């Protein structure tokens, strides 16, 4: 949450998603060989239980930026972005996300303020999707 605002620490973001996907792998390998109620799957249910608070905002995380390719995809989002550069304005990324309706307004008010500002504020969407969506697609789906 705190270094996807900002925009000169998207670096330090993918090496701590690089990390927190290799942290997922390593417990999937200590779930390999996996029995029915096992005591290892039991131990990792009570660290899941532990950490309840922290697997809810990753899954919320994970969840908002999956669901903005599918809004960027959406024919509106083509509509308020009729050519492929790629440039949408802030206003019309707003109206999108509002009109798309899938998201609520404090999702709309962070995602807003995850987005790079411009002086034209006309974000690029394709290189917010590919910094947000990408992660979050490679690290959830393991979690999941």
């Amino acid at each position: 949450m705190k270094l996807s605002q900002d925009s000169s620490q998207i670096e330090l973001l993918k090496e701590l998603m690089d990390l927190q996907k290799d942290m997922v792998v390593m417990l999937l390998s200590m779930l390999e060989g996996n029995v029915v109620n096992g005591t290892i799957g039991k131990q990792m249910v009570d660290m899941l239980v532990e950490s309840s608070n922290n697997v809810e905002m990753i899954l919320k995380f994970f969840d908002m930026f999956l669901k903005l390719k599918d809004l960027t995809s959406s024919d509106t989002f083509k509509e308020y972005d009729p050519d492929g550069k790629g440039v949408i304005s802030k206003r019309d990324f707003h109206k999108a996300m509002e009109s798309h309706k899938h998201y609520t307004q404090s999702e709309t008010e962070f995602l807003l303020s995850c987005a790079e500002t411009d002086e034209n504020e006309t974000l690029d969407y394709e290189e917010f999707v590919k910094r947000f969506h990408e992660p979050a697609k490679d690290i959830g789906f393991n979690v999941a």
